[PDB]
């Protein structure tokens, strides 16, 4: 379509009117967010990220409506847009919009590009918005990403403008693949050399997770990495702590939001044992479900059966579980075969990455009928079987899909992780080269202790005599860098 | 307020255009309720319950529009009306009204009165209605009761008839206890043997839940229960399964879709500790929360501590908890000293009966000013302290006013066990004095069987002489009568 | 056999040398047993129990030591046996024997025929010493008892006594039939009228466990109950904390003392699941293991399948069970073609009831070789699978076989039960018919709040507008008579 | 001033030779349970990789042990053996060991085994030496294998004495371990000037079992005084998380349940310390019912604390109303006398980390408390002033080892599988490694871990060309980043 515009601010968004509901949720999120707001307190006075033109595409929630507001708090300036067409939440992108001091008619916020429901090619066109800042003498400086999606829109752009075509989609690609190309292919007829612009002008990206850190691993081995990258995802206080515990608490929200299906005494399978698999089955056990999980790691396996779940494959659980999960980060886990031999009114969701460890291509042109019950619950049956599927958010993340994603307080942890490295990369842009890097211990550590203080907990302090014993200071780090938690 | 009539029945709902969205959930239900679904296949051609006029008062949730056409499958006609102000699901009233055959313009279901946020006045107007049948020849003659307040409006409702008068309210009476009055009042202006004319026509009653239960233990000792009674509450399939697993479902999904506060690392304070309780600490528990607990009984206050909760009174824990849920029975839980005692932006919340377990009037009287911030959920800020508190459905049951109630496959367990009851009570009447009565142990078994088989357990066959060493039959029952489980 | 005799009491133990580690051990857990600790403070003065002459049949444990020196503390005498061939605890009993004042030169304490690792016949002789009282003018006149077999001596003794023969034994009769029927008839030679006598001395029994309990109802409707009979198993504060507290804490300890099986990550099969069931796979489930359920009643094996186990048949899981424990209280659980088809190297156990849940005629006459590893743990082998399994205590209580049973804690609630129903039955004789009965329930909360206050719990006690609107006293009973807990 | 037993060329000292017959029965046992061990001895029986190998041992002396030296041995090695801990030799294990499968108390046919449950601080030293004294003089200790680092810092301290020429004078306020292990490298230093540093020039390595034992491998390194080349096997992914936690989980519950008959459920229990052994500490521990705090001064450990349900607290305000305190830190000085005084009255009071030091025995034993032994590990000390009493496991020492037996053997399945790879490598490819600390590669990990997933019957997805490609491994692995946490 077309960009709102409306004081000074260019957006598109659902609804203006919500930024009421949105400031009151905001508000709330602060109370439960200590990493953002300790962080805010702190960088007041130095305004690190003063200059920055940060282009942000994370889930456009509560949450993140809150870390957007960390990073103007700093002095940067931001556009945004949501990493999946379901995970907007409308009243937090207009509070946005709309800002701490401004009204519907008047904003007073940032840029975002963003709402619930988008299809593929809305998708994209908030992607380039948010990529595209208004003076052409001023690109994004930095990118804040969520599963590498901008990183990827920049990084292919410029290798086909530098190229001078853009290939056309074959047949059997992604129909997402399709609308990607299309987007650089019909800017290419009128811009040359607009993502080799924003490419060589970006000092940074810090990605928020493990999909996006593999795909950044992918540019660094080809040659690609353009610019420093921070791997925020594999900070400790953000992968075992989100990864893990914020999907303790959220798969439980989707699949109640979803469904009106009872957890517990059902038979549950969890593809992958990862951090995220980790903790879809920590919450089902929890309910007190029957849960299984696969595995390809002997290690992340031998974990499973020691916290008393069979490891199994699809095949061997398909046709006896109630509720299934994927949650791997790689593609092609439960195909249209496995779909074909589901319980009748089995519920199957992902959690782990877009929509491909799903097959959801296969099961559209089976011949099986969908019935759409509400927002992200689809019913699919099999006029040969006669048995049903319940499909959670088309097979991308039923957490945000059909929920709120992660609690507030999951996130102050992944968030004071993302701020701090967005400082870390701007300000100390020279000490970087292109490639992939973790943050320090001690900024680990930092952001634990913020919020163990916040949950009071009592930490014992270590006598001159005890750190000596142990060779480190009393103010830490406390452990070596192999060390695993 | 007037009731609307379509097809030859009156009700009065939120929205009639709801139906397909009630009927596609309900379908999805009945898939979710063996228990009820094995029922209408047993008895559809005895037509137990042929000459029934049902009159019925339960939250008319999606769960329950599988039982209502239960009761309808098996014979009766029926008439429904909500229990709380804020456990209607509007869709699932709208699909009643409509019946598996009928539309919105010409439907084929039952009388209903009920929608999501009824105030006091229409609460009481809707439970009339209900109770009220359209032949003044032919009134109710079963009623089915969820706490109590049917069998209060009918045996309080002759009582005042016989004393030919309806007492004043006294100014410090319980809001609800005036609008009730002014209930019985306004009646009695016009018809004077209204609720004697119902009370002598009632066949009997079936209760649901623990508060209920107590109300006709206190009528019956008083010597004024009127009709024979089943105690459903307490058959083992619904005290130890909906009580307990129901809750510790719908606790999580009321709180999660209240607020987005981390379960885990937190806080919790569950006052009380027998079934609904046991259910709101293994809850928590499982998502990672530091719970205590608050006890009047020593053994129930014995057990909390051997599943590793602390034993506190709310004094002594209130400054620190981060959620707060009420789980007694008994009013006068937490109070407005209590409130003002917690900690900036806890949760409170009440999940067993009524609305005054939490000091809610002394709350609203206090000078606190409340800030809404969406439906079901209110912030109040108090201005001598500059503390808030999140305070979910006005105090009422959080699991049905936050979310959605209990879910399906717990609720084919207490909806069995009140079909049966109504069965027994309609074609056994003859057996039965005016008192409280609980269904037979082979019943419940019968019940619970039905669950496990669809659940996929596989339940062994005693031999000969096993049933012989045990004393019991092959076919069950097999406990004593004061076995507990 | 001949019982020793020194300072005046007869007994026969393994090594009176042993009272030393007996009585630390001793005085070590009156500190971890305040409800018999509180009970000698509050009926010192009183002596309720003088006048008794009480003849137990209980596990000879420390415990076991704790309660029979209550009961002589508030006045009675009493004569004792073990009540299982491998539960006796020999430092216990040598300081029973010895008295908390005396030494093994001069003992001061009470007659004890207890030692670790019986035959059938030493066993039934030490029942028979035990029942048998120095003055045939004054007899046994109270039976404390586990199990019901000294209640069975007498009343089986008493009924080939009025009927002028003791039967022959069949050749298919099991091992400890034919001993105990052996011993009745080499006495109904000398004495024709021996359990006559005792059994109307005897004013009461008061019984410890389930078995024991359906002994007592089978006698009842039988017509042969000779004496009022308390049954102490189904108490609130014993069968739901003995049997499933008590189970969960020694269930693991003698899986521990007789293997190094790594229980963490391994398949468990849990035949039965009530109280001790529960306690069972409670155990497991909390040191990581993979657990299933047998069961009968669809009932519990519903609970089952809402606390994440699979209910499953014996047929179906053998082979795969790492370690198979049997918690039935029913004969012929575990046959011989089970044994012979479970994996190499598995532990098969039971904690139910005697030694038949297991088959273990079948097997010892099988063509199995055993070799014994170390008390109570035997590898038995079969030449023709070549498969080894290791058998537990060779079938008998394997928490007190190859442990020391439930910890001391656990055991201050049953006995402070078993003391309580010994007062009642001795001081209140009149008020009981010849029919089983269980405990008053404030006697039951009264033995609750003991133990609550001894762990540092805090009850609230209600008010007085709190009580009324419950129907309850301030002190209690606080619960309807069929309430389960 | 004791001396070893000689039979048919094995010389020694046990408890009782006459425990063989018993030995023998619980380690084929647990062979049945160590499938990781059993898998080595298959795979490298042909090839025979440890010949040449003279191993000196330091590993507490269990069934478990018993099948890790009969590995090694079936592997091509001597080996020589002593206990790490005074109370965790189990008798019946040393018999068997000493025997062989196919000897006799009269005609033994295995190792020396110098090693009996409750040696005196003399005889635990005495034994160390002789494990570490091999008996031909040409031929020394060439490889160690070391829990805790105790005989590791004999051979380099022995060392480092030689060449100043002086075993220093032990001061008044030091140890009474630490005055035992200067006396005993004094004596020996009167008629033998280089014995030790003889030792270090010819033992080509050390693998170091325990999180303390890697610590003290890590001073010496920066000391520049670690004269050989050394593997951190307790730092493997399948030792560290399997071992230090899912072990502990396990045999925290024995230690106690042996020692005492105290219910856990209920119970309001204290663990100092969240690492991977204070991790297992509380999972046991919540798992039977208990109310659990923990003790942190890591706040990641603190954090991961709280969000499985624990209170994060310190030592003096949780320490009066504990019914049960577990230290695990593997730090000095958790519980001080002070902390002692203000224990509830019979609250009980272990040590699961590590030697004698996080425990304040010291001060405990003249402080005027009275000890009354109840049983051998456990001890009830009784305060005058207060009439309070303490039961002490273990005298503060390993109670999981002390009390009871260790980890299952399952578990020690994984850390001796570990141990034996470790030893493999560093003998026959010694070359490849400077005198510096070092971890196993990740595709040695994931094959100890496959070897059980296995053994308990797990079935592992294989990945297409596709899916491996995808995530950029090969599909017989290895799966993951070198950072990667689990
Ligand atoms: N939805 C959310 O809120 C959320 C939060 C964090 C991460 N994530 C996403 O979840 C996914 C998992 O991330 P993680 O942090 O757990 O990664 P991880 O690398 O820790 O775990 C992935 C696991 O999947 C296993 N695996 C791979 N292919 C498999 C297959 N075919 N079958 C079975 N197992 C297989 C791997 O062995 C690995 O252990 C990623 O896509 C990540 O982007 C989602
Ligand atoms: N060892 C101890 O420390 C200890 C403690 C308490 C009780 N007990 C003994 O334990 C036994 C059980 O006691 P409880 O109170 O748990 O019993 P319970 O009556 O509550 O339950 C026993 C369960 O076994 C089931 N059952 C019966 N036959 C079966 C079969 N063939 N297969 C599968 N399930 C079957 C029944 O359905 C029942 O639920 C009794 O014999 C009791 O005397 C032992």
């Amino acid at each position: 379509l077309t960009p709102d515009v409306r004081n000074g601010i260019d957006f598109k968004i659902a609804d203006l009117s919500l930024a009421d509901f949105g400031r009151k949720e905001l508000r709330i999120a602060e109370h439960e967010m200590p990493g953002l707001m300790s962080l805010r307190r702190e960088y007041a006075e130095v305004q690190p990220l003063k200059g920055a033109r940060i282009s942000g595409s994370l889930h456009m929630t509560v949450q993140t409506a809150v870390l957007i507001e960390t990073l103007t708090a700093l002095g940067a300036e931001v556009r945004w847009a949501s990493c999946n067409i379901f995970s907007t939440q409308d009243h937090a992108a207009a509070a946005v919009v709309v800002g701490p001091h401004g009204t519907p008619d008047e904003p007073k916020g940032v840029p975002v590009f963003a709402w619930k429901g988008e299809t593929l090619e809305e998708y994209w066109w908030a992607a380039e918005q948010m990529l595209t800042w208004p003076d052409p003498d001023k690109p994004a400086n930095m990118i804040l990403d969520d599963g590498g999606d901008a990183t990827m829109l920049v990084l292919r752009g410029m290798q086909y403008e530098k190229a001078g075509v853009v290939p056309p989609a074959e047949e059997d690609d992604p129909a997402e693949w399709k609308v990607f190309l299309n987007l650089l292919r019909t800017r290419f007829e009128t811009d040359k050399d607009k993502w080799t612009k924003i490419a060589e002008s970006v000092k940074g990206v810090t990605e928020e997770t493990t999909t996006g850190v593999l795909r950044l691993y992918q540019f660094a081995a080809a040659g690609d990495l353009a610019f420093p990258a921070i791997n925020v995802n594999d900070s400790v206080t953000k992968s075992k702590f989100d990864n893990k515990y914020g999907t303790r608490h959220s798969l439980i929200d989707g699949i109640n939001r979803g469904t009106d299906a009872l957890i517990g005494g059902k038979k549950v399978l969890i593809c992958g044992y990862g951090d995220v698999g980790k903790g879809c089955a920590e919450a089902m056990k929890g309910q007190g479900a029957r849960v299984s999980v696969t595995e390809i790691d002997p290690i992340n396996a031998l974990q499973a059966m020691m916290e008393g779940f069979d490891v199994v494959t699809v095949e061997e659980a398909i046709g006896d579980a109630d509720i299934v999960v994927t949650a791997t980060g790689n593609k092609d886990i439960i195909m249209l075969e496995h779909i074909k031999a589901m319980k009748d009114h089995a519920i199957l969701g992902n959690i782990g990455h877009f929509d491909n460890e799903i097959d959801m291509a296969g099961l559209e042109r089976s011949g099986a009928t969908r019935v759409n019950v509400k927002p992200q619950v689809d019913l699919w049956t099999f006029g040969d079987t006669g048995r049903s599927i319940i499909v959670l958010s088309e097979g991308r993340l039923l957490n945000l899909g059909n929920a709120t994603g992660h609690p507030s307080f999951v996130m102050s942890n992944s968030f004071a992780n993302q701020t701090i490295a967005q400082i870390e990369l701007w300000t100390k842009n020279d000490e970087y080269d292109n490639e992939v890097y973790r943050l320090p211990k001690h900024l680990d550590e930092k952001v634990a202790r913020i919020h163990v203080e916040a949950l009071g907990g009592h930490l014992t302090k270590l006598t001159k005599e005890q750190a000596e014993y142990l060779g480190v200071d009393v103010e830490g780090p406390y452990k070596p860098d192999h060390y695993r938690y």
